[PDB]
């Protein structure tokens, strides 16, 4: 139908402008801690203390496919790379650290996303 294609055409520009939000997020992690998943072979309990592991890799992949519907459901995926982190590592770490400077330089580009997000609809 054309109603599935015009359809289609919002997830593909909001692929497009996701696309963009990821990249200015992960650019708010220099260092790159939350690039991969956490290593399984290098910490081989992880999954004993986190039940849904979260990293930018990841949540590209996803965006790739076009598996993000809205803003809320990229957002989860974020707001999970930064809580994940935050539980697992103590305060006194730079993982900490990273996680904490990570969710407050990126609800800046979040808080502009979902203003343009609503705008364009």
């Amino acid at each position: 139908s054309m109603e599935q294609v015009a359809m289609e055409l919002r997830l593909t520009e909001l692929t497009r402008l996701l696309r963009s939000v990821l990249d200015q997020l992960q650019d708010k992690d220099p260092a790159r801690i939350f690039a991969q998943p956490v290593s399984l072979k290098e910490v081989p309990d992880y999954l004993d203390h986190i039940k849904h592991p979260m990293d930018f890799a990841t949540m590209r992949k996803r965006l790739e496919a076009q598996g993000y519907k809205n803003l809320h459901e990229f957002e989860e995926d974020f707001d999970l790379i930064i809580d994940n982190c935050m539980k697992y590592n103590a305060r006194d770490t730079v993982f900490y650290r990273a996680a904490v400077r990570l969710r407050d330089q990126g609800g800046v580009v979040l808080r502009q996303a979902r203003r343009e997000v609503d705008s364009i609809g």
